[PDB]
């Protein structure tokens, strides 16, 4: 069973700069419950943008796939294809996709299960932005209320299955 978890704009932007272009710590608290004591498989450039204190994820089995030979990531796993990241050598029960834009796209038709976090924040698309994929009429979802965060944003959580 692999899944998908991320967060994202209503626009349906995930990336700007390098970075994620809001601060949800609701969100990050969703996303450690959801995704400790499991894999977190990620692309490359999603490796590179975590910040210190979470590169790696602590607590989890980091994977990060790269088509560079010989990239060392201290304290992840580096693999060569999404397929290998989903072929362990160990198998583990919970494996989530973390992102990013790239890696969602060639995970979603592997996938079973999306974790999304929306988020009501005005975020025009720029032209280098990530964005995350769009899940079509193979997948059904359950919403939970809109809350507020202790910041002032309105956000909101939608679980998705395969059918
Ligand atoms: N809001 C959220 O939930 C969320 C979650 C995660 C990330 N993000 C954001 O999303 C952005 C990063 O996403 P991104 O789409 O730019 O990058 P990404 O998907 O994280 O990583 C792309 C990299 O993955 C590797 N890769 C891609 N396809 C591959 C393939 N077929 N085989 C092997 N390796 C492959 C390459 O690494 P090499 O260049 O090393 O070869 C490529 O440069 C950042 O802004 C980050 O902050 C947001
Ligand atoms: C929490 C974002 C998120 N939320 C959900 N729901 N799914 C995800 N896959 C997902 O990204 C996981 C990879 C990025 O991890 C972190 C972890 C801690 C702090 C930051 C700040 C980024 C900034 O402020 O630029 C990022
Ligand atoms: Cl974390």
């Amino acid at each position: 069973s692999v899944g998908l978890i991320w967060a994202q704009s209503t626009s349906g932007v995930i990336g700007r700069d390098g970075g994620i272009p809001w601060r949800l710590p609701e969100d990050l608290a969703h996303f450690k419950r959801l995704t400790m004591g499991h894999t977190v498989v990620m692309g490359r450039r999603t490796w590179d943008s975590l910040p210190a204190a979470h590169r790696p994820l602590p607590g989890r089995r980091n994977v990060v796939v790269t088509r560079q030979t010989g990239l060392v990531a201290h304290g992840a796993q580096v693999v060569g294809s999404l397929e290998q990241a989903l072929c362990p050598a160990e198998p583990d029960a919970a494996t989530w996709v973390i992102g990013g834009a790239q890696i969602y796209a060639l995970a979603l038709p592997l996938a079973n299960r999306c974790e999304v976090t929306e988020v009501d924040v005005d975020l025009p698309p720029e032209d280098e932005d990530a964005l995350a994929p769009v899940l079509d009429q193979t997948w059904a979802g359950t919403s939970g209320e809109w809350l507020v965060s202790r910041s002032g944003l309105r956000y909101r959580m939608h679980s998705y299955r395969r059918l």
